[PDB]
């Protein structure tokens, strides 16, 4: 069969993703690459009206106390489900033409602006940490995640909190400290997992980044500390098993992703290199049948002209 | 050459039944080879939220009366929703790698009280119908359907509707309150459920039959689809936007590989757990994949018995 290499380019906004993508992707001939850009136009118009625009004036309004925290909370997890639809029906329909792990080039490589997990999982635990989302929603978008497919290669981002923070402001302190740790977390959280952590063993650890590499991180550096939360608790003081349950679907869905750093704190010509070398160490996967890849290749530009910028 | 599973998922409008039919299950459940999963009101009640059933039905009862926009209604009732199938997604996804392929009697009966597309696409739809929720994020509910397993077998109601309105009456859940609007909406979103389930084993195409919206299996216009041809999902020239129509791709999928069986509930609570068992004659029932997996499953069921049913 011939192979796809798939990578979704995820972490915080405002460090230079996009523009790092789209340099990757011209360098190559129109067929050998194609993009999965950010689908503004379905959380824009689409799937509600300005979806961005009614997040961050309910967390405004929130942290202003012109609306409760219940109030805050609704809203915030109905917009997190507008947020994620692209990203849940995209890789619906990638699955059955999905194979085996499989390196000679791949007959097609597919660049995503994001993963389903920056959706059901790392927006909605930034959220929670701002107060304006439940751990118990949060947990309930945990498990729905989709089940992982072969050759999920991510790549998260590095930047210096102050030149993110210049980078941002050329063009919310605390929402953009508390995407910035949980992504550190989510890192952690891969590496944790592929080192034979088991949080089940280690939690009772709990009281108070890299994948690719390292030692095993210590359970308080990973997703799970956040999950401590006294609303998930039982009076005993172990977390239901509800709960636990989604947290071993959280443990199930990151063990097999493929994480990546890559360093934004360059030229964008600089980070485009700096990501293409990181496509060395990749994972690609074989299609399920010959007519995949045209297939692949329509799916994503139907997409990208129909929810793109 | 691992044992055999049947899961039951026992869906379809709520009210139909019996706490007697129910105390039946719970003693269905008293023998070695069958465990039955209850409805986890705790979660709804307290766990996950405080008291989302009451939540549920007050946002509608003030949209009905005009005391909030059908905007803030639907706020409410999606993240309610994510909070009512919450319990049911957990569940499928710890199960999912137990179950086989497909496979004489069974080594362990599963009986779940409802699958996770009553929260993910059936009750979602009805109060779409009831102005309470987009038809967008209905679908973004129908994206997040797990896979559809081996062995799914659905269990879903008939009742005529004045039988069914008497039952309901006489067991409201802590919060309902008696909308007969919404039994309608309900009622409609399960028949239409079972139509497209034939109309797709049947070999229905949505997307060579969609035109005959706007002009043997069921006819489109009796199945679900019909619910999406709403003005929200279409492009100015009256086009299905592709994303939702990968929604709708979904959907088919999910629902075409699904065993419907159909419970008549027009009878005593001792009739009905004699119908169930029979109906399982025709159900199919898959391998587990490993040695230790029918002791998982009932430390599972048990656990979630014991910590969310009432
Ligand atoms: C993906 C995602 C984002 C991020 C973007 C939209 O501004 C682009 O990075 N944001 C800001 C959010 O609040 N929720 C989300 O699910
Ligand atoms: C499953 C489900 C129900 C049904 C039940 C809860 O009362 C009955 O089991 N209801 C009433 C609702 O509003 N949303 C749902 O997702």
């Amino acid at each position: 069969m011939p192979t796809l290499l798939r990578v979704y380019i995820d972490g915080p906004h405002g460090m230079g993703k996009t523009t790092t993508t789209q340099l990757l992707v011209a360098l190559g001939s129109r067929d050998d690459i194609v993009y999965v850009p950010e689908p503004m136009t379905y959380w824009r118009v689409l799937g509600a009206s300005e979806t961005i625009a009614n997040i961050y004036t309910t967390q405004h309004r929130l942290d202003q106390g012109e609306i409760s925290a219940g109030d805050a909370a609704v809203v915030m997890t109905s917009a997190q489900i507008t947020m994620g639809m692209p990203y849940a029906v995209t890789d619906a329909v990638l699955a059955p033409h999905i194979g085996g792990e499989a390196a000679p080039p791949p007959a097609l490589t597919l660049i995503f602006d994001r993963h389903p997990i920056a959706a059901l999982l790392c927006y909605p635990a930034a959220r929670y940490l701002m107060g304006s989302m439940t751990p118990q929603a949060v947990l309930a978008f945990v498990a729905l995640i989709p089940p992982t497919l072969p050759g999920t290669n991510i790549v998260l981002g590095a930047l210096p909190e102050d030149r993110h923070i210049d980078r941002l402001a050329k063009r919310d302190l605390a929402m953009l400290a508390a995407i910035r740790r949980v992504y550190g977390l989510l890192a952690n959280t891969v590496r944790y997992l592929q080192c034979g952590g088991s949080w089940r063993e280690d939690w009772g650890q709990l009281s108070g980044p890299q994948s690719n590499a390292g030692p095993r991180p210590h359970i308080g550096d990973t997703l799970f500390t956040l999950f401590r939360a006294p609303e998930l608790l039982a009076p005993n003081g172990d977390l239901y098993n509800v709960f636990a349950w989604a947290l071993d679907v959280l443990a199930k869905r990151l063990r097999s992703m493929h994480v990546f750093i890559l360093d934004y704190d360059q030229s964008p010509a600089g980070c485009r290199d700096a990501l293409l070398q990181l496509t060395s160490g990749m994972v690609q996967t074989h299609v399920t049948t010959p007519g995949s890849i045209p297939t692949i290749c329509d799916l994503a530009r139907t997409f990208a002209r129909e929810m793109g910028e």
